[PDB]
């Protein structure tokens, strides 16, 4: 517990797989040797789903059963729900003086999302500006470092700018954030696909059963080419093999499953049911303690709420010397 | 009193004769036929002062200063400082997520004020979006009434808009403001201008000494092509004629110059000489007022403070509402 990290989800479904491989491990690991924070949120979550907003209440508590399923220890991390917390939005409009539309236009990952989400130029304004209220997010809780992946760099880097900005302009009273770069590549989907999600209907939730789990890997993607056993098949592109990467403590398996499979008479039924066992192992806990924790609903709750309390109180520390840094009447 | 009422000024400067008839003495007297609230723009200041932080604190006393030298009495206006009622920044965000990039983009009132300043697509985001932070001042005051000049109808309408959809997405929990029209359209600088502002450097201010208001009266600009009294001269675009519009009481004796002074024996002198003292005159009270309360600073602060209290107080109800609508986690 030195350098306060912080890290979060928009709260729009249940956490599946791919976070868990991208982000979660990862973040089991950082609460015990940083002081951890995860923002649930809800108000980002709304920038692009303000017409859905019951679906964003009601994943506030499931991504905190999520995040405690996967391993985050109540006594270790801070959880916070962004919606509870006003200080950031106060911080987020001073924050939008700092920064140009130019230069806001030009973030490339906004840029791809307003892409595939083919908003056009009817681009709803919270949105737009949504990498500054993330800003405002690292900045109030006082996080000096932000894991993040290659995808969310920009996201980070206009963070750095901010803040540089901000203490040049006023007074040097905001940490500047740095990052703590990547998680090796993104879990693909089910069927292949580069990206594994809910909405695209090939993922594996962190809640899923074991049998469900066990379906799912069975109808997976493998090899076009690859049509019976004996025939040869190739691991590149195939997901049951990126897979194992990803979950199978013993790459000497993994490495000998992938020899055999290039040689010839290693169906995918065989490859696939040892994915089943290794991803039986990594999930079994996580099924428990989720089952457990729907037990104590209250448990979930306190998780949450003490969080929050938690990280009230540090944002509005650190609004109180932005306040006074700003020269606002009063202050 | 009756509907409430929503007015303010961008805490840059002390005020002139352009607020007054463009408003102030509008408010003088809806100050007793309804609620009325006086808005200190602080933060939306910084959207255009975020460099000159000093200069918007201390326009904050002074501008109320000028409210109170005015006509406003404490016992009927609400004073409210922008910055300190964190709630707007709040109601800010949510109310990004109801309007896109591309509507902004087509207010033309913000628009003009962005080619003047030379911005480019390097408007600042705080600027760009000042409209809808207006409209969240406006919804969080509960405002039903907006004294506004042609010139601000496109942001009263787009608050319409968006208060709107607001009530539509979520619950019908806000009001749509309605507009009041003023006649005296905005009032010209001296220069001969459109607008009067201390920027333009072309403003007489509420606080100028009889001897500056005769001198700046003096240098007004007239009629070229007028260049000595005999010679017959014509009211379009002479300033003096639209000051003794909007400050001369008695509309038969200006009528009158209007005759004269398409004539011949009218000399720019004489028309100048005589609007001098109708602005003494209706400045003299305003002087009087004025060096009564700078000798009781203590209540100016008092009324901003006291101000400031009631209209939080307002904005935390509808705030509440507002968060209850919609359905953010905890409500
Ligand atoms: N996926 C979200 C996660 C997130 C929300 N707010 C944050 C603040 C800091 C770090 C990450 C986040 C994003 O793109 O940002």
């Amino acid at each position: 517990a030195r350098p306060r990290v912080l890290t979060g989800d928009r709260p729009t479904g249940a956490l599946h797989l791919g976070h868990l491989a991208g982000s979660l491990q990862n973040r089991v690991r950082l609460q015990d040797e940083a002081e951890l924070f995860v923002l649930l949120a809800d108000v980002q979550a709304l920038t692009d789903h303000f017409d859905r907003p019951e679906q964003v209440r009601e994943n506030v508590l499931a991504v905190a059963l999520d995040y405690l399923a996967a391993g985050l220890d109540p006594q270790k991390t801070t959880c916070v729900v962004q919606s509870a917390v006003p200080e950031l939005a106060e911080l987020t409009v001073y924050f939008l003086n700092l920064v140009t539309v130019s230069h806001l236009r030009q973030n490339p990952t906004v840029k791809a999302e307003i892409a595939q989400k083919g908003y056009g130029e009817r681009v709803p304004a919270g949105f737009f500006v949504y990498p500054v209220s993330q800003a405002a997010d690292i900045a109030a809780f006082g996080a000096t470092l932000v894991p993040v992946g290659d995808d969310q760099l920009p996201m980070l880097e206009q963070t750095r700018e901010i803040v540089r900005r901000f203490n040049a302009l006023y007074a040097p009273v905001l940490a500047e954030p740095q990052a703590q770069l990547s998680r090796v590549p993104r879990l693909p989907g089910l069927d292949g696909q580069a990206k594994m999600s809910k909405s695209l209907g090939n993922a594996i939730a962190l809640g899923d059963s074991a049998d469900e789990v066990a379906r799912k890997v069975m109808g997976m993607y493998t090899d076009p080419g690859h049509l019976r056993a004996s025939d040869p098949g190739r691991v590149e592109g195939n997901p049951v093999f990126t897979f194992l990467d990803a979950f199978d403590p013993d790459p000497a398996r993994v490495q000998a499953l992938k020899d055999q499979y290039r040689a010839g008479g290693l169906g995918d039924v065989k490859v696939k049911k040892h994915l089943i066992d290794v991803l039986n192992g990594v999930l079994a806990p996580i099924r428990t303690r989720r089952a457990e924790y729907e037990r104590d609903p209250d448990a979930v709750l306190r998780f949450v709420t003490e969080g929050t309390a938690r990280g009230r109180e540090v944002a509005a520390q650190t609004l109180g010397q932005v306040r006074r840094a700003m020269r606002l009447f009063g202050h």
